């Protein structure tokens, strides 16, 4: 038993999922690793193709997740099912999910991810089954499938489109893109940067690949797509399946002219489901916008489009000295024109206190039903307001389930070109 | 071994060893993480204390260069004859001075760390009653407050002997605001007192019922029942709070205190434990505005100052309460400046502990610190610590939290 306390409501929760928890976090007795991004490399199974004693026994694991989660667990069908992988295994080296436990395993996933303020809605999740996909040009088709059934002329809803699993590891499906929708970034003549300086070298992977750059502000990149471990392919997303909103200000009339906008579509593309062993290289997935992530991070980041000094220009402020809070000034009326110009264009977008509402919600439902929420304090409270809002308040404990999305390396770092 | 972390925003790499010389718990498993809870959770043998002690003294004269000397054998000697003969031992003044910065220089929570060896330590370790220990008090309030112009404070009281006979401050800080619970559940003055403001009315205190009342100090000697004590209010510098723009603001009749001074903590140095150790710095500005008035279960002023900006407070995704608090911020520094009280913004007090990490990556191997503690609580990512990682582990010296004395005295009058 784990006791998570709120120090707002006073509630206590008990914890005992937290007994499943299979990785480890990085922390041990002596060390809290909580604020490192990347703290462990421990992983399921070794990094090439397995050997039967090594991918059986998380398949059984999975297998029988899955049969317990209905109400099942030795019946007829489970030991057929755990007998069928195990000859798969045999005569393949790996093995293929049926479409439910496909289903089951993705959703899982999402519940497991400890990262995400979004989970209330885990169990409300599209699954598109990309698994016969065999070249760059249907994986751009199923992508653009699942961005205009995720879009839905602005009435977003959660999706996730999986690709065929890894086989020898020379095989890969890979998303180049970190998401299938951001922006080019340029390095100028002078020495700035131009656009998103986060993409700067994704940038220039797809303008060495022949892509023709309009090298503006806000230029859509193109899809960079891998199928079976054969050389990327460029494709360019069809305009009108992308959809953008201008950034404006309901009380600030220069603010639009500002020129700044943002997509409407966060779809994460570089992770790594990993399902009973089974590891799904490709596998982009979608919900819709908490709008710090756009007005704090995207927008006001150092490192990112940086635009608070031009903000606080235009709103008159002293710019003198931190003391007065100048740069928090601004923060908040760009925040406020993002959640503003979204909702004025009927774009789904949830603000960050509605968002840690539902989170708070999400955890009591979970420690009543499933005893624990895993969960990560580091990036569930948002990076504006921390306090005022209701999980800066709320201890959490963060473990690893599985079925996951994990991290992988970028292509680029390992890809043989041919 | 070696640990890196990573900033990135500037995707500096710094590389801990310092990490290897901890051995007391995180609360963390290899399978769990516990980095957002609190409080991850009488007295040392002999056979106990000997090598705590040996491991201070040890690191005491590696700090000063004379590791393996004369002077470090013949203490070592002399402390075990103490323990042998006592079960317990008495630090030197140059110890404790080291102890005592050591214990700030290791809180992982505490962001004001580049100043921890500018710090005064008043050793009160031959005080016996709690009128001396008041006047101890006193003379480390007026020396901190300095008229404004702040300087870092402790002062030290007899350690704990056999848990029978702490020294105990039975306030959470020298200077805090009284609460009252009103007959209708609504609260006069600070909430997060309500209790042991109860607890002064019943040992005589005579409130005055106001928003804004300095408690008094009840103080504990060598364990006998706490006495209450009116620290002199010209010893207690406080602010009224305005605003440079919002000429309305002043009418909220706010004010705080410029002191603030932690005394509930244990002190923890080679073994020995210091149950009474009041410290004491200059604020950042984000405690005041942000937790301390605009907390839901604090003075909670979001609400009022708000409607006094005539916001929008019918939907969250206006952002007012957002709106409210930089205001509101904003007022806390401009007022500490304008009457020249110490204070520090987030923004400056952030880019300075990055400074302090980086100094004490390279001189001292490593620099634990607790991100969920150091980030501020309000515009996090634009502030540097956000982007930093960071490794949490316990080196003693130490400050410890322990219980509240309410909860463990056994009252002896009538
Ligand atoms: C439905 C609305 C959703 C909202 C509002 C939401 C919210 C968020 C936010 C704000 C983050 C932090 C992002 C960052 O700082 O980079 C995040 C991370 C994450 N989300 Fe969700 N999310 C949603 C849906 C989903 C879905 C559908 C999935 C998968 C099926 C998912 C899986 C994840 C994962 C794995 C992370 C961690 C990413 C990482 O470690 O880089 N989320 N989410
Ligand atoms: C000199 C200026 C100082 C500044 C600007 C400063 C800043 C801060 C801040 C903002 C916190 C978090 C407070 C909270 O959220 O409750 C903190 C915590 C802390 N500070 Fe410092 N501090 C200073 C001096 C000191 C000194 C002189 C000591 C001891 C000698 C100290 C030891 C601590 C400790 C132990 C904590 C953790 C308290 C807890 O866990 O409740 N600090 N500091
Ligand atoms: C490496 N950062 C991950 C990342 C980067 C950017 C956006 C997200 C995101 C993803 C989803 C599904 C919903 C949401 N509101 N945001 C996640
Ligand atoms: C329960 N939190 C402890 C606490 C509560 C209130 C204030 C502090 C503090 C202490 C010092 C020395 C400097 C500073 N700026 N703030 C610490
Ligand atoms: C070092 C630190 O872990 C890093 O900056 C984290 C902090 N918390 C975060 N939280 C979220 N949601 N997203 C992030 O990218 C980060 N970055
Ligand atoms: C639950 C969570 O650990 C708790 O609210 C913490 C968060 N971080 C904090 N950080 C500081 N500086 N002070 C605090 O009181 C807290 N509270
Ligand atoms: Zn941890």
């Amino acid at each position: 038993f784990l006791k998570v306390k709120n120090w707002e409501t006073e509630v206590v929760l008990t914890d005992t999922l937290h007994l499943k928890s299979t990785l480890e976090t990085g922390c041990t007795e002596y060390i809290c690793m909580g604020s490192i991004m990347h703290p462990s490399q421990h992983a399921r199974r070794p990094e090439d193709v397995a050997t039967k004693d090594q991918l059986f026994p998380l398949a059984k694991e999975f297998i029988d997740q899955y049969y317990s989660s209905i109400k099942r667990f030795g019946s007829k069908a489970h030991m057929e099912r755990l007998e069928e992988v195990n000859k798969e295994i045999d005569t393949t080296s790996t093995y293929q999910l049926k479409d439910t436990e496909l289903i089951y395993g993705a959703k899982h996933a999402w519940r497991n991810a400890s990262r995400c303020v979004g989970r209330i809605q885990w169990s409300k999740l599209q699954v598109f089954d990309a698994r016969d996909c065999t070249t760059a040009h249907g994986m751009f088709n199923y992508i653009c499938n699942h961005v205009k059934y995720a879009t839905n002329k602005g009435n977003l809803r959660s999706a996730i489109t999986i690709f065929p699993q890894r086989t020898d590891g020379k095989h890969d499906f890979r998303v180049w893109n970190s998401q299938l929708i951001r922006y080019a970034g340029y390095k100028q003549p002078d020495g700035s940067t131009l656009g998103d300086p986060a993409n700067v070298q994704f940038t220039e992977i797809c303008i060495q690949q022949g892509w023709k750059p309009p090298r503006g502000r806000f230029d859509v990149l193109p899809l960079l797509l891998q199928a079976n471990g054969n050389d990327p392919e460029l494709f360019q997303i069809p305009p009108e399946l992308v959809l953008e909103v201008p950034i404006r200000h309901p009380k600030f009339e220069w603010f639009k002219d500002l020129g700044l906008k943002w997509y409407g579509l966060p779809a994460v593309s570089n992770m790594l489901l990993e399902i009973g062993g089974l590891e799904f290289s490709a596998c982009p997935f979608s919900g819709w916008y908490m709008g710090t992530e756009i007005g704090v991070r995207d927008y006001c980041d150092n490192s990112r489009y940086n635009i608070l000094e031009e903000v606080a220009k235009k709103m008159n402020l002293d710019m003198r000295k931190t003391s007065s809070l100048w740069k928090d000034q601004a923060l908040v009326e760009i925040n406020i024109a993002v959640l503003y110009s979204f909702q004025s264009d009927k774009v789904t977008i949830v603000d960050h206190h509605s968002a840690t509402e539902s989170f708070i919600k999400h955890m009591e439902n979970e420690y009543r039903c499933r005893g624990g929420c895993p969960a990560d304090w580091v990036w569930i409270v948002p990076p504006m307001s921390g306090s005022i809002t209701p999980v800066f308040h709320q201890e959490m404990l963060n473990y690893r389930l599985t079925p996951s999305f994990e991290y992988q390396p970028d292509p680029w770092n390992t890809h043989v070109w041919k």
